[PDB]
Parts: structure tokens; C-alpha cells; sequence
């Protein structure tokens, strides 16, 4: 399959960064060897598949390997946003197994080392992360000048820093909607569209195109595919991170109302309350980011449900979904492409 | 001067990616302006000067400014290096001012915001770290399209791919050093070596040089020079840590005791210690960090003063600046660059 010659990619050339740099000592290679099993651990490759159908929608033949390499660098900068994602939400665990700055502080623990063992776990992780982003933008660097002519480079660079830069600023616009407690949707669709919408499909799918052709008509196209999509991934997530089933998400029942995440169903939430209970409201305005008991949070999860924010979320979904493939039928782009991008759309969710 | 043209071009590009990124809204602007405020803040400038100089050695024209703002990117590049040491540190202040850790949780307080001000600040200063980080890169990127011939392209990605895995591989070694209590002068020499001979002198000089020309000489050269003048730097930094003046220094006095760092000069004051006063050699393995009052730290300079490690440290200075002269005035080099690194290792040495 496509993501496993990605992935093949990124396992070369990591094992090649890792030789290379054997000279520095065991417990580096040890950091590393953890970047390689975090990044190559196994998944659906989702934002460097939508780096390859974005070349596909505009090109005649098939990426060369190092072209595969370029779209693998969006799962290696994916892991820098893991990372430092654990350490901001305080995560103890990641699909099921200890985030990284406990793995390092058990270490700590393990040989018996001085100073503060959750203080060395911090840092190494924070350093496991920079080392993630160095790494996957070195990527870019190599392929660019190997495999690009200078044209594409170029429409290539531009992405790049506009992906890095837009999911910085979603990750700092929502630690500080969380922060100042911002009630509004509008507050959460801007988080969600950084986040999700740009970040996971809209430049994934235009990396793809900028290496592919100058086709600004259609990353303009993909750019109006991934806001509508990418919007649809999040109140999906959003659903399930009140709704779903703990055993396939992962996350505790209500997760979201306990961790006091933003989310637009709770923006939408608290606005339906104001309209038909305001009782309602002020309880979920008064809970929302607090100490909740397990009582408490059956009782939120309840009323959201009361209010009608779970049925608004469904047809929300159901009518971005809807969008976004008419937008993908209209696209002048090939029609292979579009067929994997509504299976992807679809296997994605 | 030299380093004010860097800085200009570094203003203005700061500049120009902040007006770009203005529709992510006022929260995200500001930590932006903190990025401006701190990285042109004021300094030495020193890392580019060592850029500057590599090209001033193997080129015959001064560089375009674009190239100047190639040579400002180590100075962006500083900046994500130190707002990610201070979290390791979990330093409070820096240079008298408060680190980017306390400063955001300051923001966090002064709003009357939401959960923990000292959470927010850190998760602030490791995105605001990310930012000076991938923007540093993409300076790198933008140079190398517009205003470099290929080959010169791929040598300045080499130096750039190094100088950070050099940092990155520095800073890991240094929080196991000190984790793991590495006596030994090879394990301070080899982190020194990383994280300054490396990173400040030898990667920088060598960036400059590979945007010049094709010199490989020189490039070695750089590196044997880096190498001496660099841990000459670092032992001169290590010695005013523990015996300088807090008016000269700005640090208080014996910090790198009260702070517990694996420095050559306390490797080597243990090893003199085996030979000369061997309880002595105990107290100092045993109390090396470990929370020392001040009659503890008093106590211990006097012990390193006494077995002569203070004065092995000047002399090793004294070596290494002596025959990083020696290199650099047989180098193949302009004669002028060999007037400005001899100038500019004693502007800072
Ligand atoms: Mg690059």
C-alpha cells in the first residue's frame, strides 16, 4: 500500500540520521531509537496520504521515492506536535503506553539518578520533540534540493512554513481559549480550523500539489475541501470525546468535559441552553473546566444531549461531509483522485 | 556595524512574518512581539559575527543582505535554544530579567485566567520555543531559493542539519551527565564540545564558509579552530561560575555548584583530588548536586581553589587560545578575516 512506501521512506532515512549521529554516544541513539519507535509505532499515515493525493489530483505519474520522503516528513512533524502536545495537556498515557516525559522519568528512577526524576522527564522530552521538527524539516530541505526543481521548491517551502506556523498558532490559541474560558463557537472553529482543517488536510493536500504542478486554482480548491472536511474531523472527535465508547477512544466517558476542552459542541451546548433552559446553561457555564465528579459528568453529558448539541453536531457533520465531496466532484483534477480522496474522507471518517 | 546590518535584516523579516500572521488573532500576535522583544533584545550578536567571518575568509565581496539574514538565522535559532534551556533549567530569570516560562504565567495571572498560571507559562514558552525554532529554519529556506547558487544550497543545509542535531545531542548529553553523575573530564568535554565549541564557534563559522564557496580546507580548518577556542570559552565560562565576581559575572557566587553542573573544572578538581587530598575528593563527589548551603559552596571553591584546578583551568585556557591563533594565522584564508576572529576571540574570551 501507499503508506507503507511512505513509511519505508521515513524508516530509511531515520536509520540513516541515526548512524550518523552515533558518534554523540549510547544514550542519544537511545533517544532516538525512541523517535523511531513513536514515529514509525504504526498508523494510517492520514496526513501524508493527503500529501499524496494532492500530488495525484494534479499529476500525470507517480512521486519519485524521495517525494515519498518529502510526504513522510508531515508524520515525523507530526510526532514534534505529539510530543509537546503530551507534555502542554499533561498526558500520562498515549494509545495506551506512557507519553515521554513519563517513559524518561521512570528511567530516571530505574538507574537510580539525582535531581528530580519528573523534571529530567520533561526535558527529555521537550528535546525528543525539537529533535522531531529538526528532523522532519531536514526532510524538506534534503528533498527539495535532490528531487525538486526550484519551482516547485519554492511552492513547496511556502506550505511548509505555513503549516508549521498555523499549528503553533492553534495550539497557543487553544491553551489560551481554555485558559480565558472562551464560551463562543467562533473561538472554537478558529482553533479547529488551525488545527485540524489547515494542519491535517487542507496543507497536507496542497504539499502534495505544490510538488506536483502550479496549480494555484486547485490548492485554492483543496484549501475550501479542507476547511469543510477538516471541520467535520473535529466535531467528530468532539462527539466521541463526550459520547463514545471509552474502550475504542481511549479516553474516559465525558473526557472532554473533564479535561475542559473548548470544543465547539460545548460553545453549541451552551448557546442551545440559553435558548431553551437557562438553568442549563449556567450549569454547564459553572462546570465546564472544573473538578468533576463522576455524578457531575453523566449529568453535563446529559444535558448536552437535552439541549440538542449532539443532534445539531450530527447534522453539522453531516452537512460539512456533504460539502466537501461536492466540492472534491467539481474539482478539475483527475478522477482517481477523487475516488481516493472519498475513500480517504471516508476511512478517515 | 556588522552585527546591527545582521540584526536589521532580522527585525525586518521578524516583521514581516508577524504582519502575515495577523488573522490568527491578538493572543497570538502577542506571543510574536515577545519573540521580537526577546531574540533582538540585545547581545553580541555573536554567532552570526562567527558566520560572517567564515564568508569574509574564503569570499572575495561583502554578502548580499539576504545572505546577512542567512547569518541572523543562528541568532533566531539561540533564541529557541535558550527559551527551551530555561525550561530545562527551570530557570526564573535570565540575564535579570524573568524567563518566557514566568512571564506567560504572569499573563495567565494578571487576566485572572482559568487553571494553572505555571502550566500556561510552561506550554507558552515551549510553543514560543517552537516558533524561534521553525522560523530560524525558515529563514534558511528562503535564503537558499533566492539568493544561493545550488551547490552553495546543499552546503549550507549540511552545516544547518549538523549545528542542530549538535545542539540538540549537547543538551540530552548534559541532563544525563548530570542525571547520572559523570565524574569523568571526558563526559564535561565531550558536552562542551556539543554544546559551545560546536554550536557557537565551529557550526557557525562553517555555515558562512559553505555560503561562500567550495572550501573544504577551510571547513576543516574552521573545525580545529572551533574546537580549541570553543572549550576555551567554555572554561572560562565554567571558571567565573564558580570563582567570579557576581557585579562581573551577573550570576551569583559559585552558581555552578549551587546548580550542580558536570563542568571540566570540577571533573578535573576531582581528579586532582584522587592524586593531592583524596577526602577531599570525596566531599566533592558526594556534595556535587546536592542542595548546598552557602558555607557548603564556600567550602567547596576553597577545596577546588586548593588542589589547583583553578589554575589547570587557566592554563588550559592559555593552550587553547594560544594554538587557535596558531591555526588561525596559518589558515588559507583572507588576511582580514584572520584580523576579525583573532579580534572577535578576544571580544569575547
Ligand atoms: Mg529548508
Amino acid at each position: 500500500t501507499m503508506a507503507g512506501a511512505i513509511t519505508d521512506q521515513l524508516r530509511r532515512y531515520l536509520h540513516g540520521r541515526r548512524r550518523a549521529a552515533a558518534h554523540m554516544g549510547s544514550d542519544y541513539d537511545g533517544l532516538i531509537a525512541d523517535l523511531e519507535d513513536f514515529v514509525l509505532g504504526g498508523g494510517k499515515r492520514l496526513r501524508p496520504l493527503f500529501a499524496y493525493w494532492g500530488w495525484h489530483a494534479v499529476a500525470s505519474r507517480e512521486p519519485d521515492p524521495d517525494v515519498l520522503l518529502l510526504f513522510s516528513a508531515l508524520e515525523l512533524l507530526h510526532a514534534w506536535a505529539l510530543v509537546h502536545d503530551d507534555l502542554i495537556d499533561r498526558s500520562a498515557t498515549r494509545r495506551g503506553r506512557p507519553t515521554a516525559q513519563l517513559r524518561y522519568a521512570a528511567l530516571h528512577r530505574d538507574r537510580d539518578w539525582r535531581g528530580s526524576p519528573d523534571q529530567f522527564g520533561m526535558s527529555a522530552a521537550i528535546l525528543l520533540g525539537d529533535l522531531a521538527q529538526v528532523w522532519a524539516d531536514d526532510i524538506v530541505s534534503k528533498v527539495c534540493q535532490s528531487a525538486l526543481a526550484p519551482d516547485a521548491q519554492r511552492r513547496v517551502h511556502r506550505v511548509w512554513a505555513d503549516i508549521r506556523n498555523e499549528v503553533l498558532g492553534g495550539q497557543y490559541l487553544d491553551i489560551v481559549a481554555e485558559a480565558s474560558a472562551a464560551e463562543s463557537i467562533e473561538s472554537a472553529m478558529n482553533v479547529a480550523t488551525l488545527k485540524t482543517a489547515c494542519y491535517t488536510v487542507s496543507r497536507p493536500l496542497q504539499l502534495g500539489t505544490a510538488a506536483a504542478a502550479d496549480r494555484s486554482d486547485v490548492a485554492a480548491i483543496f484549501e475550501h475541501f479542507g476547511a469543510d472536511l477538516g471541520v467535520a474531523f473535529q466535531l467528530r472527535d468532539d462527539v466521541l470525546g463526550v459520547f463514545g465508547d471509552p474502550a475504542v477512544t481511549g479516553k474516559p466517558s465525558g473526557d472532554d468535559l473533564k479535561s475542559g476542552k473548548r470544543t465547539v459542541l460545548v460553545a453549541e451546548a451552551v448557546e442551545l441552553a440559553d435558548r431553551s433552559d437557562p438553568l442549563a446553561a449556567k450549569l454547564l457555564r459553572t462546570s465546564i473546566g472544573t473538578r468533576l465528579t463522576d455524578a457531575q459528568v453523566r449529568e453535563l453529558r446529559t444535558v448536552i444531549e437535552a439541549v440538542g448539541a449532539r443532534a445539531a453536531a450530527e447534522s453539522r457533520i453531516a452537512a460539512l461531509t456533504q460539502r466537501a465531496l461536492a466540492t472534491l466532484a467539481s474539482a478539475p483534477i483527475n478522477a482517481t483522485a477523487k475516488a481516493g480522496l472519498s475513500e480517504l474522507a471516508m476511512m478517515a471518517a
